[PDB]
């Protein structure tokens, strides 16, 4: 299944997490995970995972590895989260993003 991995403009989580749910239905084997810088170096998270994926693989921990990795928290269930965070390094947070989509799917 495709994976959107990206750090896009938003003005809102909840705007983000709209549209994250817009790309899943529109291209429904994909899965998506968002991240959007906002001011003071915070950093807004939302994904889904796509609803043929693997099992093992889980909206909830897919935002709490890129979460965590900037210093923040997670929230959601098996299908959509949430997070939020810090940090100087989108480059990092997006390889965490990736990597840690290929590995479960
Ligand atoms: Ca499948």
């Amino acid at each position: 299944g495709p994976l959107i991995v990206d750090t896009v403009s938003a003005e809102s989580l909840s705007v983000l997490v709209k549209v994250v749910r817009q790309l899943c239905e529109q291209a429904p084997s994909t899965s998506v995970l968002l991240l959007s810088p906002q001011p003071m170096g915070k950093v807004l998270c939302a994904c889904q995972v796509a609803q043929g994926a693997m099992p093992t693989f889980t909206a909830e921990a897919w935002a709490l590895a890129v979460c965590s990795h900037m210093g923040g928290k997670a929230w959601g269930s098996r299908v959509v989260a949430q997070g939020t965070g810090s940090t100087t390094d989108l480059e990092a947070a997006l390889s965490i993003a990736q990597t840690y989509a290929l590995s479960q799917l």
